[PDB]
């Protein structure tokens, strides 16, 4: 070969083998070691190295599932198993937690447990409650109780430094405003600074593989970021007065869950298509008059390679970049998907523009829709779907058209994915431009439906509706069907990356963590 494997990577591949032997020495140990096999899954999953151990993990989780009563003996293993089995699509019930709710809605830990072990149990209780399905009250009560308990634990400063870093990370990021490698980065420090944890047999090999894998794959992403920066110069987008370097942020977002080197097209196309979606949303919402938005829709209906030369320089080259990007994305998708997907692709992009046009009509005509109408059109106008479809199609997973309908529009899955983007955006208290100063908005449509409602009552409703819709989204996402799980996982992690992105808008910190700063070894 012209390039031999780096020494970091050889070390990592060795550790992968030693850790597989750890799974298989766990499975070869007879007797219900169910909790010991679940704890190993936990470690490799929090550290976002689970892709190297998918067989070992499925075996261990099948064991954990088969002896699920033997493994819910106390609050901590009940919660730890509830979260991991549910996220890995096993059909477990949150009922197992009602067994630990006594009077006044406290949750009980084994009394033989030390104060750090009780916080361990309440931490897993907190983390389990975050993946709630609709109409599971115990999740709401578990979250309520564990938030209070963990906050009081911090207000007492009689806590080790690593346990405190774990409580604050878990309370700050939760689940929906979070991604796999963001958790991994935090747990590398949380585990690493725990002497008793790093001394347990095999734990230092897991932490070391985690650090090696973060760094090895970060240098691939960083090599790939160079093609994105080249495209931004070549596409001439760097001349568009109304486009930020958001393309690096989006690339970083994709890298925090789409990790493998083979998936370079997913990360690139997510970065490009999501940057161009923003630029389009700016052409339609602010710049561009009614005339030019019409010619844009026209060019996209016909799929012209360019615009009419008489149009502004800003928009004419925004269009050309868009046209080239959608084409190249569709091409890579043809490579894996085994079929021509540019027809399908283009129709997705028209539905996005249809949605953006409708909102500019509303603004043009002084029209204030109802919330039901606003959220119905606000799904395609959120832009969610155009940033997810084409990149997901470039993944090695085959999605025939009659499978794609279960994941894309018009499925309940895509609708809830779009709604999360839309509602999170419409509940933002700290967007610089502010939403109080726009005619059509989730806030002002709730107030047309409820005359006399303040902007406060409205915002509370939309925040709580976002919570209801995310529980439906989690249930839909984790519901068995014919879609390959890796496709659903990427679509779902696009939605989380927007929740995260809005939370951090500190966004320079995210890109640095994921892309530019390696973790000390």
């Amino acid at each position: 070969q012209p390039y031999d494997d780096s020494h970091c990577m050889e070390r990592a591949e060795r550790l992968i083998g030693e850790i597989k032997d750890m799974f298989n020495e766990s499975g070869k140990f007879c007797g219900e070691n169910a909790f010991e096999r679940l704890v190993m899954v936990d470690k490799v999953q929090r550290l976002a190295i689970d892709r190297h151990f998918q067989n070992e993990i499925a075996q261990a989780l099948d064991y954990v599932y088969r002896y699920w009563s033997d493994c819910s003996r106390d609050l901590n293993s009940a919660a730890l198993g509830l979260r991991i089995l549910r996220l890995n699509r096993y059909p477990v019930s949150s009922d197992v937690l009602r067994h630990f709710k006594g009077n006044d809605g406290q949750f009980l830990c084994p009394s033989a447990q030390s104060e750090e072990e009780k916080i361990g149990s309440i931490l897993n209780l907190y983390r389990a409650s975050l993946i709630a399905f609709p109409e599971e009250n115990i999740m709401d009560e578990a979250k309520a109780f564990a938030t209070t308990y963990l906050n009081q634990v911090l207000q007492n400063n009689n806590i080790s430094s690593h346990l405190s870093k774990e409580i604050k990370y878990n309370l700050e990021y939760g689940w929906h405003t979070n991604l796999p490698r963001v958790e991994a980065r935090n747990y590398m420090d949380i585990y690493g600074e725990n002497r008793s944890w790093t001394e347990m047999g095999g734990n230092m090999q897991i932490l070391n593989l985690a650090k090696l894998d973060f760094n090895i794959m970060q240098s691939v992403h960083r090599l790939e970021l160079e093609s994105i920066l080249k495209w931004w110069k070549d596409s001439n987008l760097d001349k568009v007065d109304f486009a930020r370097h958001r393309h690096v942020e989006y690339f970083a977002l994709a890298c925090a869950y789409c990790i493998d080197a083979k998936y370079y097209a997913y990360r690139r196309d997510f970065a490009k298509l999501c940057a161009l979606a923003t630029i389009v949303d700016d052409i339609y919402d602010t710049y561009g008059t009614i005339e030019e938005i019409k010619l844009f829709n026209e060019a996209v209906k016909m799929w012209d390679s360019s615009l009419p030369n008489s149009l502004p320089e800003n928009i004419k080259i925004a269009y050309k970049a868009f046209h080239m990007a959608v084409n190249e994305s569709a091409e890579a998708a043809k490579k894996t998907q085994g079929r021509d997907i540019l027809p399908y692709a283009r129709k997705v992009w028209e539905h996005y523009l249809i949605g953006l046009t409708k909102e500019a009509e509303w603004l043009a005509n002084g029209y204030i829709p109802s919330l039901e109408e606003y959220l119905e059109n606000g799904a395609p106008s959120s832009g969610y779907r155009v940033t997810m479809l084409q990149p997901t199609l470039t993944l090695d997973a085959l999605l025939p058209d009659n499978i794609l309908l279960e994941m894309d529009y018009p499925s309940r899955f895509n609708e809830l994915l779009c709604l999360s983007l839309r509602l999170k955006g419409d509940t933002r208290t700290f967007k610089a431009e502010a939403n109080r100063g726009e005619l059509v908005s989730g806030i002002s449509c709730y107030i047309k439906d409820h005359p006399g409602s303040s902007e406060e009552e409205a915002l509370d409703y939309l925040k709580d509706l976002l919570q209801k819709r995310l529980k439906e989204l989690d249930q839909e996402y984790l519901k068995p069907n014919n879609v390959p799980a890796i496709s659903k996982d990427h679509a779902y992690n696009i939605a989380r990356s927007y929740q995260l992105l809005y939370k951090e808008r500190d966004i320079k910190d995210l890109v640095t963590q994921i892309l530019l700063e390696p973790i000390p070894l």
